[PDB]
């Protein structure tokens, strides 16, 4: 049976359930979810411990400037080479090719405030920065390299206020005026579904944050028949599906599995 993570994000969840169904649509191999990993040092302490299988997402930046303790790549494609020849020279860990989507931190306003403050930049934030509420998730205020140290050192501010919270929260928080701006993830559907605005990160802080998902080269050993399933999704899914397939279950409150199986029905599982 195949151990399958599962971060605390709806998009770990989607992606889990869609390899755990191709696996089984594919091949005799039985497969497991192992839900609720709080990170990606949980995801790879996990994966360490042989608790996972397979990590549905991984995404080059976070692992990069935490897992490795690198310095933050700018550049997608070397960023992406890196995390994958490290994994493999550390580990033997295979980080596979991007499922075709970057789920990045992104400073995100309401139209509305965007207007009032005229804001279009992250730098633009700087002249009004101590009036802000800022909402963020339960992580990046204590992350090295990609998180609020570096942002301070870069951009040359701290918000009035920052305030931590599970990320799935700060959609709503800053759609009600709740906080001024939130540090929200790129593919979540409720940007688009919300209005809302995206600043442009002007000084490129955040490195990039290709998705991935990854298994020891043991684990393909052992299955020959695995590396051919998760193949099918590699370059198949850009940020817009993802948003969308995102929105399925936090807009519609789809179970995660139903959203997946939907998804592989649509493209007949790849073939
Ligand atoms: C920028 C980003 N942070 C998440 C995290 O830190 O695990 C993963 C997906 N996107």
């Amino acid at each position: 049976t195949i151990k399958i993570g599962a971060q605390s994000m709806t998009e770990s969840e989607i992606v889990a359930n869609m390899i755990a169904q191709l696996i089984e649509h594919d091949t005799d191999l039985n497969t497991a979810l192992v839900k609720n990993l709080g990170s990606n040092y949980v995801q790879h302490q996990a994966m360490l411990g042989g608790d996972i299988d397979i990590s549905a997402t991984r995404y080059s930046g976070t692992d990069l400037t935490s897992t490795l303790g690198k310095e933050a790549e700018k550049d997608p494609k070397k960023a992406l080479n890196i995390v994958q020849n490290e994994f493999q020279k550390r580990f033997s860990y295979k980080w596979f090719d991007s499922y075709g989507f970057d789920n990045t931190y992104a400073f995100t306003v309401t139209k509305k405030f965007a207007e009032k403050e005229h804001i279009n930049t992250v730098s633009d934030l700087k002249k009004n920065a101590s009036q802000y509420k800022l909402g963020v998730d339960n992580a990046w205020l204590k992350r090295k390299g990609d998180g609020y140290k570096g942002f301070v050192s870069t951009y040359g501010f701290e918000f009035g206020t920052t305030y931590p919270m599970q990320i799935g929260l700060v959609y709503d928080a800053v759609k009600n005026g709740k906080m001024d701006a939130v540090l929200a993830y790129s593919t979540d559907g409720r940007i688009k579904a919300y209005d809302l605005k995206i600043l442009k990160d002007d000084k490129r802080f955040f490195p990039p944050y290709d998705c991935s998902p990854v298994i020891p080269e043991k684990v393909l050993k052992e299955h020959p028949e695995l590396e051919g399933v998760i193949n099918k999704l590699i370059g198949q899914i850009d940020t817009e599906t993802m948003q969308e397939l995102n929105y399925e279950v936090d807009g519609k409150l789809k179970e995660p599995s139903v959203v997946a199986k939907e998804f592989l029905e649509k493209h007949h599982y790849f073939d």
